[PDB]
DNA sequence: GCCGTGCGCATTCGCCGTGTT
DNA sequence: TTTACGTTGCGCACGGC
RNA sequence: ACACGGCGAA
């Protein structure tokens, strides 16, 4: 903790925390780092042992540094080639049907490719490969032109959408058989290939140094090949599996250094900036406020839920878990294919849900028995807040329940009742007042009992929502049960805000409409915009049904179109994303994609949807209902967003002279501080090196062409559809650090479970929670017009030149934001 | 400079393992 | 060396009036 | 900075 402690490690841990935990960690640490190490290693490897190097960051540095001088070389060759008087080698048409350094790239991606695949490869080896590699991308591939604005027809979806070494050309050959334009192809037979890769391989040798010698054999440079080599070994050591703590994380005093102990050559960072000179930014930036909230709670001590671990590593084997959704243990033998071979979709996530669950688990159990474990803590450039380590307090439902709150206190009258709070909560009974959410736990005390005596044979605790937080709860209550209001309880209770987008819409605008609808006002009733937005959409289904078009040609109307949905059972769940999304910058044909694939895509799946005959329409048309119905709601906040577009907009633009073509003003980076005092800068670049895809290989970049590179050039796109949702979660990021440091500095909480707009702590502290989150939603707002402020931000500091377009602040409504402190149900 | 025919882009952020049968 | 189909609407770009 | 599957999240 003292800032002169920031010495040698080990010296420091031991003084603070013992010798023994001292080593722990730092071996703990250490262990991180070779575990990513090896994580590396092993992908490296089944990398090279399946010729595919060449992709590898190892040697996309050597790439970069010779695949331009190929054309100094191809190039230089044609326009030589051309001085001859007579015949040409063979090669030279055999090569000029596809772009030089897209040939050079194609050349070289797989020089390597197989002098890291096999271990006994000659010229007629890589030529045949080489030539061979030539054509495909010069068949399917010189369709880049006389097929363009017809090829993104997605009539591929995402084209090789299901990636593939020869799929991208197995789903996707005789596709080729369509005439379209033209057509016909005569196979460059089997006798041109070698000679094709010949050349290439010679002037490969001729321009790079890669391939060298003493019918012969290739074999990679001495000095390009330990080149790779080392670039891995000093690449391997930079993703380390962060683990948790065994003693508190060290504590931030600067953008770098903080969470982790042993002090390495790549330090943590505060912000996640992709850039150091964003990073960088931070440098020097007063902002006392953020680094006490960080510290607080990375303070927080943690230990595994031993009776939570215990259902959760034999029921997880269960061949039938009982547990709603868990990726079980095996597939689902062979997927007819028809619509039924979806398999190799679903399989596809189960096999991935499965390894995070095994590595969660693993993780679990690898840290049960000890005292306590701690997260350090850092931040995405918005500013929120996520833990560091894979396994952490902010995973998903079993991980929730893994983890428990190690300092606990006797839970009491508040504590207890906040508990069954929690556990209705944790059950879904959570969108009713509290009264009813505490009858339930009630009036369900012997189910709550017996899941908490026999687990395993009472598990209609894996029925529920959150089935591993429930249980959680069920082993607390009955231990309330057992022990009375005097138990020591440490289960972090979960206060959630209802859709914190509007919500912060709300509360900077002073929208009352908004409010009311996520719970910004005092309420008897439990106010749930989603749900709001699906009755909208009801009336309108139902009004379609009876009255409203009929199917034309084939293409059904509507009427038909909402019998289905009606059929189906349209609730707050198909409407959310799109209620949450809109102020964000979310349009009906974003809607689409997100009923299609949020409720629809998956109904089909599990066939609970064999009544959409087509899952267009059937989305395109709910796309739309959500669009009138979310609209005739969501406004201020919609305003809103619109004028941060605007800002972005007009700061993202190039000002030129009307008349000179002058740059007057360079597009500029959209910057604010958030009302803790953590600036926040965002801006976007589109890609230095336009990259050219070329289908098979892979895609791959090169140096610029015209020397324009400069900084990088900001996209004004990106700087646009961005500005909103990065603007409020840094609000909401904000409000989370400002109620960690509330919490603690007014109410002496020291425990904190954070995901980003879920507050947590334990029961005893809970009531407290309860109203500082709500205390520091009211100071903020009521304190701070981060609106007007973001203006002070642009308006002088880039500006003018013309740019005065800008829309006017938005009007402010008659929310009386101390009415927050008064809400039941606003939780954030 | 000022309105058509075209093209591009769908909200944003975190992070991981696989690249097949 | 045997899963994979598919639409719907605002600015930014030229650029001939 | 482009890919697929996941999850977390607004
Ligand atoms: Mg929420
Ligand atoms: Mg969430």
């Amino acid at each position: 903790s003292d800032i002169e402690l920031a010495a040698i490690p080990f010296n420091t841990l031991a003084d603070h925390y013992g010798e023994r935990l001292a080593r722990e960690q730092l071996a703990l640490e250490h262990e991180s780092y070779e575990m990513g190490e090896a994580r590396f290693r092993k992908m490296f490897e089944r990398q090279l042992k399946a010729g595919e190097v060449a992709d590898n960051a190892a040697a996309k540095p050597l790439i970069t540094t010779l695949l331009p001088k190929m054309i100094a070389r191809i190039n230089d060759w044609f326009e030589e080639v051309k001085a001859k008087r007579g015949k040409r080698p063979t090669a030279f048409q055999f090569l000029q049907e596809i772009k030089p350094e897209a040939v050079a790239y194609i050349t070289i991606k797989t020089t390597l490719a197989c002098l890291t695949s096999a271990d006994n490869t000659t010229v007629q080896a890589v030529a045949s490969a080489i030539g061979r590699a030539i054509e495909d991308e010069a068949r399917f591939g010189r369709i880049r032109d006389l097929e363009a604005k017809h090829f993104k027809k997605n009539v591929e979806e995402q084209l090789n959408k299901r990636v593939g070494h020869v799929y991208k050309k197995a789903f996707m050959q005789v596709v080729e058989a369509d005439m379209l334009s033209k057509g016909a192809w005569s196979s460059w037979h089997k006798e041109d290939s070698i000679h094709v890769g010949v050349r290439c391989i010679e002037m490969l040798i001729e321009s790079t140094g890669m391939v060298s010698l003493h019918s012969e054999t290739i074999e990679l440079a001495p000095e390009y090949a330990e080149a790779i080599a080392t670039r891995a070994g000093a690449l391997a050591g930079i993703s380390p599996m962060f683990q948790p703590c065994v003693v508190p994380p060290k504590p931030w005093t600067g953008i770098t250094g903080g969470g982790y102990w042993a002090n390495g050559r790549r330090p943590l960072a505060l912000v996640r900036t992709h850039s150091k000179k964003a990073l960088m930014r931070y440098e020097d930036v007063y902002m006392p406020e953020v680094y006490k909230a960080i510290n607080i709670a990375q303070n927080t001590a943690w230990k595994i839920n031993k009776k939570v671990l215990a259902v959760a590593n034999v029921i997880t084997k269960w061949k039938h878990c009982p547990v709603e959704d868990i990726p079980a243990i095996e597939r689902e033998e062979l997927p007819w294919k028809r619509a039924a071979a979806a398999v190799y979709r679903k399989d596809k996530a189960r096999k991935s849900r499965r390894i995070s669950l095994e590595f969660m688990l693993e993780q679990a159990n690898k840290f049960a028995n000890h005292k306590a474990i701690w997260f350090p803590y850092n931040m995405d450039w918005r500013g929120r807040v996520y833990a560091v380590s894979m396994f952490n307090p902010q995973g998903n439902d079993m991980t929730k329940g893994l983890l428990t709150l190690a300092k606990g206190k006797p839970i009491g009258k508040e504590g207890y009742y906040w508990l069954k709070i929690h556990g209705a909560n944790c059950a879904g009974v959570d969108k009713v007042p509290f009264p009813e959410r505490i009858k339930f736990i009630e009036e369900n005390h012997e189910n709550i009992m017996a899941c908490a005596k026999s687990p395993l044979e009472n598990t209609w605790w894996a029925e529920q929502d959150s089935p591993f937080c429930f249980l959680a709860f069920c082993f607390e209550y009955a231990g309330v049960q057992h022990h009375g209001l005097s138990y020591n309880c440490s289960l972090p209770l979960a206060f959630d805000g209802s859709c914190s987008g509007i919500q912060h819409f709300s509360a900077m605008l002073r929208d009352e409409v908004g409010g009311r609808a996520v719970n910004l006002l005092p309420s008897e009733t439990v106010q749930d915009i989603y749900g709001i937005v699906a009755k909208k959409v009801n009336e309108i289904l139902q009004a379609d049904a009876i009255n409203g078009t009929d199917n034309e040609v084939v293409k059904l109307g509507t009427k038909a179109l909402a019998g289905q949905w009606l059929a189906y059972g349209v609730t707050r769940s198909v409407t959310k994303r799109s209620v949450m999304t809109l102020a964000y910058g979310s349009k009906e044909f974003g809607f689409r994609q997100q009923v299609l694939e949020d409720t629809i895509q998956p109904a089909i799946d599990s066939g609970k949807g064999l009544m959409f005959t087509q899952p267009n329409q059937a989305a395109g048309y709910m796309a739309k209902l959500i669009w009138e119905s979310v609209s005739v709601t969501v406004v201020a906040a919609v305003e809103a967003m619109n004028w941060l577009k605007s800002a972005a907009k007009l700061l993202a633009a190039e000002v030129k002279d009307k008349k000179t073509g002058e740059i007057l003003r360079k597009r500029c980076a959209v910057h604010w501080v958030t009302p803790d005092g953590f600036p926040v800068w965002q801006e976007y670049k589109k890609p230095i090196q336009t990259r050219l895809n070329l289908m098979f290989l892979g895609q791959f970049r090169l140096q610029p062409t015209i020397n324009t590179n400069k900084d990088s050039e900001i996209d004004a796109h990106k700087q646009e559809s961005g500005i909103a949702p990065n603007f409020v979660h840094s609000q909401d990021g904000s409000h989370l650090r400002k109620t960690v440091v509330w919490a603690h500095e007014k109410y002496g909480i020291e425990s904190f479970a954070l995901i980003h707009d879920s507050f947590g702590t334990i029961p005893a502290d809970a009531a407290n929670l309860f109203k500082a989150v709500r205390e520091t939603m009211v100071d903020t707002y009521e304190s701070c017009d981060v609106l007007a402020d973001f203006y002070d931000q642009f308006a002088d500091q880039l500006h003018e030149s013309q740019l005065d377009k800008m829309p006017a602040l938005p009007a402010k409504g008659n929310l009386n934001l101390r009415d927050i402190l008064e809400s039941d149900f606003a939780f954030a």
